[PDB]
């Protein structure tokens, strides 16, 4: 141990800045590839996330080739067609008009998975609450996302697709689970608020009535 | 949109410092209570996390009272011993020596929840996994975890308990689910590396072993 620790005003501002400015990026990806050194720093961030029992259940399968990004994209559509069919009248139109991935456009894609049996037979956290290993994995992702914003790299989480297909296309064991598919690529333009809000799909909720005092539903 | 690019060297360094020094703090929480202005910032960070279909499924229940922390600490006890009994040998006595919560010590606790039904009948980005909603909530948590470090606020995740027992305490309805119970409080010091690694319970896996290329198992 050592060092108390409030950051300086400048450091504090930067952290907040990464937090207040990252976005899910679908259509503004740049073709320029990321250096091996950059990717390492982004995965290095991810790897420094907390994880239940410190089992560090994650794996990152990097995807860089056209054949693969084509099969996955095909896997997206199909899934997205089904999704669309869940909305009627007006909404559907809107849904079917949104951009929900840039699988093809983005140079690098990362498939972050969770090994449901990493470590031993028992473990902390993951005792009566199995989800924790997965939750640990999502933290990994959030970290990547922020470090990415910092690096001027765009990131997009795509979740519209049958896991089995993606697992098959990547040859992932069934004892292993996909937490997230991430599209990555530099970006020079960013929405100043959630795109999904801008395109009028859903607004930002007022935090003030999402916060309770000492007991559920108590303001 | 709006023009955008990488952070400056200085800023970039700040972001990585939060990602690099935050710890699950258990036993070194300080007594002073977080000012209201501070809390709003942390909650603001979490609220600026992404969320499938921009559904924003979270709710935060602030727990500042002793009777509440007492009860929860107890729920923790029950579950933790039960957990303990899943080990044997030095490993059990080992476990039984790890401080795995600061419920009674941290001046503030936050129960981060996930409304499983918010976002209408059928939300965007979901169906090809109904847990993306929970996942989203985690991102909120991780953002809170990171901002807090910059705020010089230690945070620890406590998952060791039977959810229903915690839901009863705070009266959390059925459609909502607990994703995390976070103990917050100012710290005066941090472990330079993960504490479980310091206590020889488990080490940092070598990141190179986890990174694959194009397909599972391929290095
Ligand atoms: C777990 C999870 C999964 C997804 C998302 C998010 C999260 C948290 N998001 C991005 C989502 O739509 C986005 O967070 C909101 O629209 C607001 O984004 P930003 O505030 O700009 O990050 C998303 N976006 C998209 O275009 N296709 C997808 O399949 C998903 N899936
Ligand atoms: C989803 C999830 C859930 C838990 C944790 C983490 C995560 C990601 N951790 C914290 C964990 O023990 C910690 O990550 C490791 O000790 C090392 O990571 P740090 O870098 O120190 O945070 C944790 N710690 C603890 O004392 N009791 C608990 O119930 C849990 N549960």
């Amino acid at each position: 141990l050592t060092a108390a620790g409030a950051f300086s005003s400048d450091e504090r501002a930067a952290v907040y800045r990464a937090i207040e400015t990252r976005r899910d990026v679908r259509d503004e990806f740049l073709p320029e590839p990321l250096s091996e050194e950059l990717i390492a720093r982004l995965l290095g961030a991810a790897h420094q996330a907390p994880s239940v029992g410190f089992m560090q259940p994650w794996n990152f399968v990097l995807v860089r080739q056209d054949e693969t990004r084509e099969k996955v994209w095909q896997a997206f559509q199909r899934a997205n067609d089904e999704a669309a069919e869940m909305f009627s009248g007006e909404r559907q139109a809107k849904y079917r008009s949104l951009k929900l991935e840039g699988i093809r456009k983005a140079p690098l894609s990362i498939c972050v998975t969770c090994d449901r049996t990493r470590g031993g037979a028992v473990v902390l956290g993951r005792t009566h609450n199995p989800q924790m290993d997965l939750y640990s994995t999502v933290c990994a992702v959030q970290n990547l996302w922020l470090a990415a914003r910092a690096e001027g790299v765009g990131v997009g989480w795509v979740s519209i697709f049958h896991e089995s297909e993606i697992k098959a296309i990547l040859g992932i064991p069934d004892h292993v689970e996909i937490v997230a598919w991430l599209c990555l690529g530099f970006v020079d333009r960013l929405y100043q608020e959630p795109e999904l809000a801008a395109k009028g799909w859903r607004q930002r909720l007022p935090l003030e009535d999402l916060v309770f005092e000492e007991g559920w539903g108590v303001r």
